């Protein structure tokens, strides 16, 4: 069982750094955040050499990157309106599929897409629906997985969140065909954000039981948000505890 | 757009991979597809150090020239429905390695070349021992997030198909329209009823513009990967420069530009 850690639950340290952390934690892979700041953002602008720093640091220490939640479009929405802003979405979708490319990356995770497409006006859908056609597109002739939370086309796959899938088993069974990762986290209904574990609405157990009963063999990723915390080694450590116990419990 | 490959064997033989990705490079491709097949030299490749596989990626980054593909094919001398215990051990070890040199130097897909002949002529003890090795080998793969392949003819996204259509043809529309939905990669080359090797371009039975019209229809958008054997020839370059040019008059014939 192939166990990772988010990369905003350790501190904010060149990648080399990062991954030695991750190691020290007992994790298998950390999942890289391309969210909206500028800071992760010019990853996507990252010369030839800053990425195969980035590789060297992944196989000196065996701890794989092989995941990336994109939340940049959240600044620049595929189905908006401003008929240019759009344009930078394609552009960083085309950015981010080329990054995981040269580092290794296997997935892609479209973090927020279905929340985005479920409250979005009919206009904003149909111009969504092509960029991420397009979108999809790109990730086949680049054989690049993009998944999404629950076009016909074996580089979309799906990416469960446990946690806001709670705030469910028959829907981590009806998908299992399509999960390629699952985000561990807890939640609360309408809260996803630092929830702490064992504090929210999700029962783990059950669904690791329905993971593993349904063939599941794909990784599982600790998604927390650490890195702002007194200590986020300590707090990380001790959630990767907790859902190990959680996991025991389910026959794991 | 349509992404276009050569396969590693077309080109001059050897490790100068820097070499032989420039070569791809100037010859217009977008990748080159790695054999790892049943010799020592490639088969060793499965053991190269960190430092080996570093230089590789180092050379596909400078050089724009991708690797995203391995066909592996050295399963033809372990097989993974052997009734010796000891050779079925040491095919799932090829299997484990070639996963993780998969990890390590950013391939995506893994295909399972001979897999689909080996299990259509298998014996049932051969084909039950096969599936329990291919199904320990897709659940490696989705450990490692990594994509396998086979010829067309678990449920897991992980398993995908990668057509032939020079083996298809052979013994094809209906196949590839059938199988639009799991294929991950094209293989490209022209063949006679049973001789999937070395058939020059146009001289077998493969109707390509009719393939690539059926793909193009189907709404297929990923790579094709030009196979040939011109490793062997005493100019490869000029023999993959011809085939190339041939193949795509035939895709622009099929509406694909």
């Amino acid at each position: 069982i192939p166990l990772g850690i988010y990369e905003k639950a350790l501190p904010a340290e060149c990648w080399l750094e990062r991954l030695q952390l991750a190691k020290t934690l007992g994790f298998d892979f950390v999942e890289m955040s391309v969210d909206e700041t500028d800071e992760r953002l010019s990853r996507l602008d990252w010369s030839r050499e800053q990425r195969l720093a980035l590789v060297n640091a992944i196989v000196e220490t065996g701890v794989r990157v092989p995941s990336m939640c994109l939340s940049a479009h959240r600044r620049f929405p595929l189905g908006s309106e401003d008929d240019a802003v759009r344009a930078q979405g394609l552009e960083i979708m085309r950015k981010a599929i080329q990054f995981a490319q040269d580092v290794g990356i296997r997935v892609i995770q479209l973090a927020g897409y279905d929340v985005y497409y479920q409250e979005a006006n009919n206009e904003t859908r149909r111009r969504f629906r092509d960029g991420l056609k397009e979108s999809v597109e790109m990730a086949s002739r680049a054989q690049v997985t993009l998944a999404m939370e629950i076009l016909n086309n074996p580089w979309f796959q799906l990416y469960p969140d446990i946690g806001n899938l709670s705030a469910v088993q028959m829907e981590l069974q009806a998908g299992i065909g399509h999960i390629v990762a699952v985000h561990v986290k807890d939640t609360k209904p309408g809260v996803f954000k630092n929830v702490p574990f064992g504090e929210g609405v999700v029962d783990f157990e059950r669904c690791f039981e329905t993971l593993k009963q349904s063939g599941y063999c794909g990784p599982y990723l600790i998604e927390m948000w650490s890195e702002t915390a007194e200590d986020p080694a300590a707090e990380v450590a001790k959630a990767r505890d907790w859902v190990k116990a959680r996991m025991a419990k389910a026959g794991m």
